[PDB]
């Protein structure tokens, strides 16, 4: 009854070495994974900065386009008004 | 002792359940990591699309800003010419 236990205990003792080595591999991979993981909030923040730059630029171009068209009309009307007096 | 051995055997059998779940946790985290990693080429593609649109937008804005400045000078100049005749 004692020898019977002694064998199933040494078997389980080796099975803990077998499982600790699996844990030790997965943990080392986990640290390599984490450094890579650090990059993701950085790429996300970069994508946001480029979207905002584009959106601000687009807004500026549209407003600028409106003013130019407005200026052109004023210039044409004024050229016509001036020609009448010269 | 038979009693000492009994405890050590049920504290090795339970320690294998305790180590398998450490393995099962690390493996489940590994799959959640790989899912976050898949986002990397997506954030990179997004940044590139926005970066290109921003650059195309900046060039159109800079051409529009050159024309608007020219019109403004043409307008202030014509205002000066007109004011001379009243």
């Amino acid at each position: 009854q004692l020898e019977d236990l002694k064998q199933q205990l040494q078997q389980a003792e080796e099975a803990l070495v077998a499982k600790q080595e699996v844990i030790d591999k997965l943990k080392e991979e986990a640290e390599q994974h984490n450094i890579v993981m650090e990059t993701v909030p950085v790429l996300k923040a970069q994508a946001d900065i480029y979207k905002a730059d584009f959106q601000a630029e687009r807004q500026a171009r549209e407003k600028l386009a409106e003013k130019k068209e407005l200026l052109q009309e004023q210039l044409e009307q004024l050229q016509r008004e001036y020609s009448k007096l010269k």
